[PDB]
C-alpha cells in the first residue's frame, strides 16, 4: 500500500546510469545496516523527497521522488537514503523532505 | 506556590533559554554539540505541541531546530540524537529539512 497509494513505480533491474546509482546505493546502505534489499521506486514530486518503510506492515520499500533525483547531487543523495534505511532497519517509516537554501 | 523552581512540562512553541526540565538541557547540549562539530553557530530550538514525530530546522539565514513533542515521547535518546544530527547537517549546508516517522 505504501507504493500504490502514492503511484511509485518500482525498479525491478536497472535501465540507465540513474536506476543503476539509486539500487546499487540503496543494496550497499542496506548490506552495511543488516537489512534485505528493500523494494526500491520512484514517484512524481516536485518536492525533494525520499520516504522508507521497514514497518511490519509494509514489504520493505525505499521511494525517492523526481524532485529529489533532479536537484540532489548524488553525494547528497546518498546522505539522505543512508538516514532512512538506518529507520527501515529500525523497523519504522520515515518522509523526509528538503529544501535547498 | 508549590511548583516554583521545579521541574515544568516544557511549553510548545516557546524558544528554549534556560532548560525547563533535564529533556530541555539534553536537547540544548545535543543541539549545541552538533552544531560544534558542523561548524556553524549554535541554532535557535524550541519544544512544540503535536502527537506526530516531527523534527524540523531551516538554516536559510541564525538558525532554527523545532522537535515535537510526539517525537520526544517516542524517540530513544540515541534515535532523537541521529535525528538531530542529520538535520544539524542540513542546516549546515544552508538548507531547510522536516522530517516525519510513523513508528
Ligand atoms: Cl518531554
Ligand atoms: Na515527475
Ligand atoms: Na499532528
Amino acid at each position: 500500500m505504501a507504493l500504490r497509494s502514492v503511484g511509485g513505480m518500482v525498479i525491478e533491474s536497472p535501465r540507465n546510469e540513474t536506476e543503476h546509482w539509486l539500487l546499487e546505493t540503496v543494496g550497499r546502505q542496506a548490506q552495511q545496516a543488516g537489512i534485505g534489499m528493500p523494494t526500491v521506486a520512484i514517484y512524481d514530486s516536485a518536492d525533494i523527497n525520499a520516504f522508507a518503510t521497514g514497518a511490519k506492515r509494509d514489504d520493505s520499500l525505499v521511494a525517492v521522488s523526481t524532485g529529489l533525483l533532479h536537484n540532489m547531487t548524488r553525494d547528497e543523495a546518498e546522505a539522505v537514503l543512508a538516514h532512512e534505511v538506518s529507520h527501515i532497519a529500525n523497523g519504522d517509516m520515515v518522509t523526509m523532505t528538503l529544501m535547498q537554501g
